[PDB]
């Protein structure tokens, strides 16, 4: 999420905690700036490694004060940790105690590791507590910097994946543009909708990559980038679904362009955008009003209805084409049906695997590939889009589908 924090000290209970997966040899910097001191301060910090990812997931800030005691009485989850505490009589707002010239303090469940560093890439929990000895007085700035300026783990693979996807979509666009240019005398609206889909995918990937670059080099995410990416993704998915429905219905390929076919039937099927969008932005906001739990039910219902309709229509159209004795289009429709079947099977298998790999054990022992749940869908969509592109490639005899 973030790699730089600003915290005015006199707030709440003064605790500051964060849990996240971190690289190895990552340093944590604390800086204190503000008005002249009046009172003495006592700063205590804990940095704990986590063996398995459950602890980070179910870490509640409001109970941190209690959590610590469970850690101290030797009853918490397994994992080594470092603890330290220092006392300043008026203010050490200029000293560099946490910067350099430190000592080697032993770790607890010797070691003699660096004062404030990560000794192994894993899920870490950092807690800092400021006690003032007897309205703002200070403003603590906290940063984490590792081998990469601000890009923690769990984000590096995602950034690389988005870069690769951007390159792939650029290649898709270049190839489609070349084919279209070669044969411009005749074309079909489907070959324009495909290009629009490619363009939207390119824009989504570019936005995501730029946002990740900014987060890496500045430590803060851009406020209005996730929303834009989600909206673009929803638009692209809705357009692809509508295109598939139109192709299956045979509108303009096997039957005359009847008006009723679109009106009240297909275009209304664009409400799938709303729901698809509705959850999207909410997922960015964190599901604060917890409707995210009751958000995917309408989406699943709509997807089931659309699949049922698509398969019924495909069977009807293929039967009609076989009866008509046409041969050229029959092979194309057969390949289209096979591709759809394979996509459905892959989606089912992926859902089963994710469910059986995440909600199956007390706590995940393999958090490294925890990002795959947010990347398989995009790869599958890219594969489907490439197959469709190859099927409907403009050619010299691009008139068999009048
Ligand atoms: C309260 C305790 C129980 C709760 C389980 C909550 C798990 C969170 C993930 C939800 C999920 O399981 O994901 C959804 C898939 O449907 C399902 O629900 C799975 C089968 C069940 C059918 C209702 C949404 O994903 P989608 O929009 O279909 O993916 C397409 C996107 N292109
Ligand atoms: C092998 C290794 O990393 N050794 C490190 C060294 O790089 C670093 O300059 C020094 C500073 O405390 O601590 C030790
Ligand atoms: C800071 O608070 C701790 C409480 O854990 C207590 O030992 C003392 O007041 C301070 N610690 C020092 C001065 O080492
Ligand atoms: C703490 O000691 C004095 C006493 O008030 C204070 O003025 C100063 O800023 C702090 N540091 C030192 C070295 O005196």
């Amino acid at each position: 999420d973030r790699s730089k924090w600003h915290i005015p000290i006199p707030s709440g209970k003064n605790y500051f905690s964060f849990g996240k997966i971190l690289f190895r040899n990552t340093t944590i910097f604390l800086k204190f700036d503000g008005e002249p001191c009046d009172l003495s301060l006592n700063i205590t910090w804990y940095l704990k490694s986590a063996d398995c990812y459950n602890e980070i997931y179910n870490f509640k800030a409001e109970e941190v004060e209690l959590y610590l005691e469970k850690l101290k009485e030797k009853r918490g989850l397994s994992g080594k940790y470092q603890t330290s505490s220092k006392l300043f009589q008026n203010c050490s707002e200029l000293f560099k105690t946490q910067t350099f010239s430190g000592d080697f303090m032993h770790r607890l469940p010797t070691a003699m590791h660096e004062p404030l560093q990560t000794w192994q890439d894993a899920p870490y929990i950092f807690i800092v507590h400021i006690g003032i000895s007897s309205s703002n007085l200070f403003t603590m700035t906290v940063e984490v910097k590792g081998p990469y300026e601000y890009l923690t783990l769990e984000d590096y693979p995602l950034m690389i994946f988005f870069m690769v996807m951007c390159i792939v979509y650029v290649l898709f666009g270049v190839l489609w543009l070349a084919w279209s240019a070669c044969y411009w005398r005749d074309l079909l609206r489907i070959q324009f909708w495909i290009g629009a889909v490619i363009f939207l995918g390119m824009l989504e990937k570019a936005v995501f990559y730029a946002e990740f670059q900014n987060i890496r080099y500045k430590g803060e995410s851009v406020q209005g980038a996730l929303i834009l990416a989600e909206l673009l993704s929803a638009v692209k998915r809705s357009l692809m679904r509508t295109l598939v429905i139109i192709v299956s219905l045979g509108y303009g390929i096997v039957k005359p362009r009847l008006g009723v076919t679109l009106h009240k039937v297909v275009v209304a099927g664009a409400l799938y955008l709303l729901f698809s969008g509705m959850e999207g932005v909410l997922r960015v906001t964190g599901a604060q009003t917890d409707l995210a739990s009751l958000a995917f039910i309408p989406l699943a219902f709509l997807d089931t209805a659309l699949c049922w309709w698509i398969f019924i229509s495909l069977t009807q159209t293929m039967k009609l084409l076989k009866l008509r004795r046409n041969i050229v289009k029959l092979s194309l429709y057969r390949h289209f049906t096979n591709t759809l079947i394979l996509a459905v099977a892959a989606s089912i298998v992926f859902i089963i695997w994710t469910t059986m790999k995440f909600r199956i054990v007390t706590c995940q022992s393999d958090w490294r590939e925890l990002w795959v749940d947010d990347a398989i869908w995009r790869l599958l969509f890219s594969m489907i889009l490439f197959v469709i592109m190859v099927l409907w490639r403009p050619s010299a005899n691009n008139q068999r589908f009048a």
